[PDB]
């Protein structure tokens, strides 16, 4: 189990002004931590940020969270569940800042939530390193969905105030799961006039403006002010990164699949589809360390049979632990790009059921 630590700086919190916090499962033999990002949508106004309290509260307050929890997939310590980092040191941070993690406000008399998710982060990294991480030879900053969009925001800011702390020697690395998405046209069209009918890149702009968000700089310097919305895109942020990030991306995910307003399929959505996949698969063509099966799914890194799914034959636990190899000139038998090249929705036997 990881047991729940609520963070020393109280300043820093979740959208209610309560505690942000982290669950930490040590392993003393180990220099390798694992710091996860959890996901789940988000909120960009008043209207819609007041529904999420009323039934999503645990992603947005502290206050009824449990004292431990259990760590599964790519957070479990047993080597039967997770064979690529069962022996690392472990940290899950709850996502209670509903700004896929890129917020830095407070709650005030001019905001009634607090959007603080860059600087949770921030804080997490502050008060870990004198809980063991100034000992640490890796640092991976992992996470799912939002999570994932926020490992792609966030890593080159984790290795900077490393750096600046004085701790050269931790080499900072990301792992993005479901978080690689398209701005992409939809299958059918609304305009913006309410939550459900805001295409993506409308919802972050105005999310952007209510959260304070932050992007890596950068990309900040690319797109420029009032543009700011690009770099929540994955293909758009990947090239501006230093940090060493593998991307794992279905290539029919349900959330993209949700936002294009997707749900006996006739030809013009057959070929929405298949268009969809050829598209996701020329974003990752350059991206050398990738794992993109050809499914419809959402999330994997942290389910219990993570290790069950297959791209040519090599599971994403070993992929993982290719890259590793690869960061001490591919390696023979060893591969770290994996990307279905089958035009179709579990054309992939391996797809989870
Ligand atoms: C598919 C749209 N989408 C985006 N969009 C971006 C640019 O990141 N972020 C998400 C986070 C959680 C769920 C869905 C999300
Ligand atoms: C708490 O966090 C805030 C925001 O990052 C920071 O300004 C402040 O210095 C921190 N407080 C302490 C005592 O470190």
């Amino acid at each position: 189990d990881l047991r729940l630590h609520l963070l020393l700086n109280t300043s820093v919190t979740c959208n209610d002004g309560s505690p942000a916090g982290y669950y930490l499962k040590e392993s003393r033999g180990s220099r390798r931590w694992l710091l996860f990002l959890e996901g789940g949508w988000y909120c960009f106004n008043r209207e819609n940020c007041d529904s999420r309290y009323d039934t999503m509260r645990r992603l947005m307050s502290s206050r009824d969270w449990p004292r431990t929890r259990t760590g599964t997939g790519i957070l479990s310590s047993q080597p039967e569940e997770n064979p690529y980092w069962w022996n690392a040191n472990m940290v899950f941070i709850p996502y209670c800042s509903s700004d896929v993690w890129s917020g830095a406000s407070s709650k005030s008399e001019k905001n009634e939530y607090a959007f603080m998710g860059a600087l949770i982060i921030q804080e997490v990294v502050r008060e870990l390193l004198g809980r063991g991480l100034s000992g640490a030879k890796v640092l991976l900053l992992a996470g799912s969905s939002a999570g994932g969009t926020g490992v792609l925001l966030n890593v080159d800011r984790v290795a900077e105030q490393l750096e600046k702390l004085g701790y050269p020697a931790i080499q900072v690395r990301g792992l993005a799961d479901s978080g690689w998405f398209l701005d992409n046209k939809q299958y059918r069209h609304t305009d913006c006039v309410d939550t459900i009918t805001c295409a993506p890149t409308e919802a972050i702009r105005r999310g952007i403006r209510y959260w304070n968000g932050v992007v890596p700089e950068r990309c900040r310097r690319q797109f420029q002010e009032g543009e700011e919305w690009n770099c929540f895109f994955g293909y758009k942020v990947y090239p501006t990164l230093r940090s060493p990030v593998f991307v794992v991306q279905w290539l029919f995910d349900e959330a993209q699949l949700t936002v294009d307003n997707v749900h006996p399929v006739q030809e013009g959505l057959r070929l929405y589809i298949q268009n969809l996949g050829r598209e996701l698969r020329h974003t990752l063509k350059d991206v050398p360390a990738s794992f993109a099966p050809a499914c419809l799914s959402h999330e994997i890194i942290i389910r219990s049979h993570w290790t069950d799914v297959q791209v040519k034959g090599t599971s994403l636990p070993r992929a993982l632990h290719c890259w590793d190899r690869s960061l001490h000139t591919p390696l023979k038998g060893c591969p770290v790009h994996l990307v279905d090249s089958c035009p179709w929705p579990h054309c992939n036997p391996s797809c989870p059921t």
